[PDB]
Parts: structure tokens; sequence; C-alpha cells
């Protein structure tokens, strides 16, 4: 219907008792009252800041808000106490409300030491406040010893925002709160902490993943539990995993390249949390995060209508500063959104009509071509909307001088639709990888996708590592093969975890999988770190793998984050070798996110 988006501040830094306010948690009580919670930070820091958990209630569906109250009061006088990083969880069967948060004294998350005793001042404790009166008053407990079944778990905190209650399946009624832990190897792991007796007792399931951080769970149309996590190893995306046992244990963790993220919190909720299992509505998810890889800005709502397999719909709600954000579904069918604009804590309301999307995810294959050429690629629209669309159009976004055009056949409820894109690349186009955005426009809303057009590059999927001088595999994944996976987010990194690792020169050699006319190498430096950057280099080629011709090119790369070209007169080769002679500021290691080869495939 009529689009709604409205916003109001609930806490402004410096006003009402605190110089800084952060870390939003938002819920709707069984009453329909809204509760917003967040930290008061007297010293403006995370734990062990002597922080308070605070709370405002709205009893008119979000429009006006009552006084800021204290849920858990920090102690600014020695001995210091801090309570920080709230997450609400409503038990909608009993009505009891929970607010999870840290109890810190001397140590925060990084500094916490092994041990579970409630009074240990060097332990970052796991606390929870329980309300049996709709969030008006609160009792308090430390559950650290209940949720630390591994003595090597020296640290934990509840991921702030909002936990869930399961509605489906053998574990219906389970309360699930996400936590992050630090194990004895010092890896950050995710784990669900859950209660099956309505909050009386809590336990941890099995920890999952490495390079995890604040993570969130949601129940899918089929009762599976989807985990969606911040990556503390800073890939520039979200991490994901799924459980088939109600949160007890998760399958393998993967990087989700549909969801750019700058290492920041986020929220994932059911659009229709009361929809029955397996129903079309049960499959609808909303996601909120900063949709940038390098900054906490471009806050964006995405929608999936297939239990999170695809995210065809997105809309920006905050082009500027946008840090933590947390969604909840309101009784009136609209959505609550509590987030950090930079000046404290702000609350927004929006409806689906504002989002403006259509559940019609679509695919366009990646395609490779030569300068000058024209190719037509197929478009497949999977229509999940249930509605007929007689006049879809496809709008494409490509290089300013490329000829692109597209079209889609009418959409039919429950059916796949065919389309086509025709692309002409002008002669003289620089070899490289080109992202093309595509929008499906309909009177019932829009969906989008991207696809890659490769001009004058060899196919990486035919390549393999012929040799490498050095690679770290023990303390991180710096495999040489990471240069040819088509992902700027994974990288080769020379060995670093032993002191006897070599320094420069470093060397990586690719087998192209067969002989090609080649004329260039494209280097992309590591994206999330700046002290392993190749400077001086040479490139050699070979027909047999053993007799190397060259250097066929040499120079000095810049610090640019974009692919860098090193071109050479065209020749036939089956192998190409990069010799990295130096690092930009004289450091010991090399790291390369991607190597592309210019040539006739
Ligand atoms: C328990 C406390 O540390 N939580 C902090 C959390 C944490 O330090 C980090 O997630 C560790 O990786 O980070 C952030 C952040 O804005 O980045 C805010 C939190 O209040
Ligand atoms: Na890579």
């Amino acid at each position: 219907g009529e689009p709604l988006y409205t916003e109001q501040d609930l806490a402004v830094n410096g006003r009402e008792g605190f110089p800084n306010y952060r870390i939003p948690a938002l819920t709707v009580t069984p009453d329909g009252d809204l509760l917003a919670s967040y930290d008061g930070r007297p010293t403006g820091i995370d734990a062990p800041g002597p922080n308070s958990i605070l709370q405002r209630r709205s009893t008119d569906g979000g429009r006006t808000w009552g006084e800021q109250q204290v849920v858990s009061a920090g102690q600014t006088t020695a001995p210091i106490k801090g309570f920080s990083d709230p997450s609400y969880l409503v038990d909608r069967e009993t009505g009891t409300i929970f607010n999870f948060h840290v109890y810190s004294q001397r140590q925060g998350f990084a500094g916490s030491r092994p041990g579970t005793d409630p009074a240990d001042p060097n332990v970052l404790h796991a606390n929870v406040a329980t309300s049996t009166d709709g969030g008006l008053t609160w009792s308090h407990r430390t559950i650290t010893a209940d949720i630390t079944p591994d003595p090597g778990w020296r640290s934990r905190f509840a991921a702030s925002g909002e936990g869930i209650q399961l509605r489906y399946g053998p574990h219906a009624g389970r309360l699930i709160q996400q936590y992050t832990i630090i194990n004895a190897a010092g890896a950050f792991q995710a784990v669900s902490v859950y209660s099956d007796d309505h909050g009386r007792t809590w336990r941890a399931g099995e920890a999952v993943g490495v390079g995890m951080d604040e993570n969130k769970t949601v129940e899918l149309s089929d009762g599976r539990v989807l985990l969606n996590s911040r990556d503390s190893a800073r890939s520039g995306y979200r991490k994901v995993a799924v459980s088939t046992d109600g949160g007890h244990s998760y399958g393998p963790v993967t990087i989700d390249r549909d969801l750019p993220d700058p290492t920041n919190n986020a929220s994932i909720i059911r659009a229709f949390p009361d929809a029955p299992a397996g129903s079309a509505r049960a499959k609808v998810l909303l996601f909120s995060n900063a949709a940038s890889q390098t900054s906490r800005s471009q806050g964006t709502i995405r929608m999936s209508c297939d239990d999170g397999q695809t995210w065809p719909v997105s809309k920006v709600f905050q082009p500027g500063s946008m840090s933590f954000s947390t969604l909840t579904a309101l009784p009136d069918g609209t959505y609550g959104l509590l987030y950090e604009p930079g000046t404290g804590i702000r609350y927004a309301n929006f409806n689906l009509a504002w989002l403006g999307g259509i559940c019609a995810p679509f695919t366009i294959p990646d395609v490779a071509l030569e300068p000058g050429q024209q190719v037509t690629v197929p478009v497949a629209v999977t229509n999940q909307s249930g509605i007929a669309v007689p006049k879809p159009s496809l709008q494409l976004d490509a290089s300013p001088d490329w000829q692109v055009q597209g079209s889609v056949e009418p959409l039919m409820p429950g059916r796949q639709a065919k389309g086509q894109v025709t692309i002409t690349v002008p002669a003289g186009t620089t070899p490289g990888r080109y992202r093309v955005g595509a929008t499906l426009r309909t009177s019932a809303g829009n969906a989008s996708t991207t696809f890659t057009v490769t001009v004058g590059l060899l196919d990486q999927a035919r390549m393999s590592i012929a040799d490498v001088d050095s690679e770290e595999t023990a303390r991180e994944d710096g495999r040489a093969s990471n240069v040819i996976d088509g992902n700027p987010s994974t990288f080769w990194h020379t060995e670093w975890s032993r002191a006897d690792a070599p320094g420069y020169p470093h060397r990586i050699s690719l087998d192209l999988g067969g002989t090609h006319t080649i004329s260039g190498l494209q280097y992309t430096r590591r994206q999330n770190s700046a002290n392993e950057q190749v400077a001086d280099y040479e490139i050699y080629t070979s027909l047999n793998g053993t007799t190397w011709d060259g250097p066929v090119a040499s120079g000095r790369f810049t610090t640019s984050l974009a692919p860098q070209r090193a071109v050479f007169p065209a020749r036939d080769a089956r192998y190409i070798r990069l010799v990295a002679l130096s690092e930009q500021t004289g450091h010991k290691y090399a790291a390369v996110a991607e190597l592309e080869v210019e040539g006739q495939r």
C-alpha cells in the first residue's frame, strides 16, 4: 500500500545523564508495548566501561516514548562494575522478558580470563535480567558457569539486539540467545545458549566456526535455525551456518557474498513470525546492516522470500553513519528498527510498501567475451510473489560506453520466467572484470541482481598453482590457490607463523591448464591489510614449466586496492610466474588477493 518510513531519536549523546549512548536492543512485549534498551556509557567505551543497561518503553506502538530508566546500574566508583550490550528475549508462552548483557569489573571481552565464579573480577561475566511484569522491574543473575562447559572458554558476550523463541518442531518453545566466546587457541567462536524450561536454566550448545563475532539466529519456514554472523577476520561480508537440531549445533560456516558488511553487528528476523510452518509467508526474512565493506554507513534493509537463500530486495534507510541496528516485527504489521546514527540511539518504523520490492529473485550467468564482441545471455526469474506481472522490464547498469539491453517475459504465479541480456563491449575496452547490475522493474515492486562480464581474461577455474615459495596455512588460510578463486576477500599470504619463514623475494607460479596466447597479469593486493603489499615485481612465462622466459615485464605496483595491470607483448604460454621482489614499506610478507591473466581463452 502506502509507503511509511519515519524516525526519531531516543537517546542523544550528552543529554539525560550520559556522554555516549550505544548498542541497541528492541522488543515487543506480549502486551504490544515496545521496549528499547541500550548502554549508558559514562566513559564512552565498551566493557570494562562502567556502563548501565537502560530502557525506554512505548505504550502506543512506537509513536511516543516514556522516561529512560535503569535496568542494570553501572558502578563508576571503585570497585568498578559495568553492564553493557543488551539483547532482549521474550518468552511469548509464559510472558517473562529477558535482557542479556555483560557484567564486567576489571576486564572486557579481549581481557577476560578463564574461570566462572560470579565474583571473579577478571572474568567478563554473562548476566541476564529477568522480568515477570512486562519489563517494569528486573531481577538479575550471572549464568557464566551454566554456559561454560569448556574450561578453555575464557570469554563470552551475548550478541546485542534480540533473541528468539522457536515455534516449530520438537524443540518448540526453546529460547535461544546468541553468544561469542574466546577458546583456549584464542579463536572467536559462535554458540547458541538456550533454555527449554522457560528461562529457569540455560546451557550452551556446541561452539561453531572461527573468526566469528556477534551473531544472530532466526527460525526458517521448516524449523531450521539460520545463524548470521559478523566476521572478526574482516572479510567484508557476513558469515552463515544453519542448525537442524534447534540451535544445539551448526553445519559449516561459509562467507555470504550477497551480504557486504564492514565488521559490524546486524539483525535478521522473520517478516511474519506467526505464519504457519512451510507457508509462503513463513519463508520471508528481513535483514538490517551497514551495506558497505569499508565503513559503517549505507544502512540497508534486505528481504528474502526463500528462507534466506536469495535477497532480491533491498532499500537504504540511512545513507550516512549507521552502526548497530536491530529489527522487530510490530503487532500492526509494520517493523521497528532501532539503530546507531552516530549521535546515540534512534528508532524508525517502516512498512513493506516502503521497501518496494517484489519477491522475484533472478539470475544472469557470468559471461566472458573479447573487446568488440556481442553476446546474448539467458535471464531466469524465479517468481515467488504469487502475482501476475504482464509488463516486466529489465534495466541494466554497465560501463558508460557499453551497449547493454534486456527484456523479460511476463511473470506468472508459481512459475519461472525467461529473459535475455545482450551486451556489446567496444573494441578498445581494457581487459578486466566488469560488474553489471540488473534491475527487474514491475508495478508491484523491483528486484535486482549483479553479474560479471569478463573481457580478455583467461578462465581462473582452469588454473592451478604450479609452485609457491611460501604460504601460511597453520594460523590462517593464506593458501596460494586463494589468488585464483575469483574472490578479492581470500588471499595468498606467505608464511608468517614461524620466525624462520623466508623474507623477500616471494614467488607464485600458475598453471593455466593449457597453452594460451597471453599478454598481461592483473594483481589485486590484500584488501584488509596494508603491510604485505607487493611493490617491485617481475613476471616470467613458460611453455614447459621448467624453462622460464623473461622477465617479460617488471615495475612497481602502487598501493591501489583495484586490480593493477602489468602488460607485455602477446606470447604463447602454459605457465605464468609472479616474482615479488619487495614490499611497499620493506616488510617481510607478501599477500595477493587475486591474479587474473589477460589472454585468449
Ligand atoms: C562486549 C563488548 O566488547 N562488545 C562490543 C563489541 C566487541 O568488542 C567486538 O564485537 C569484539 O569483536 O564491539 C562493538 C563495536 O562497535 O565494534 C561494540 C560492543 O559493545
Ligand atoms: Na582471492
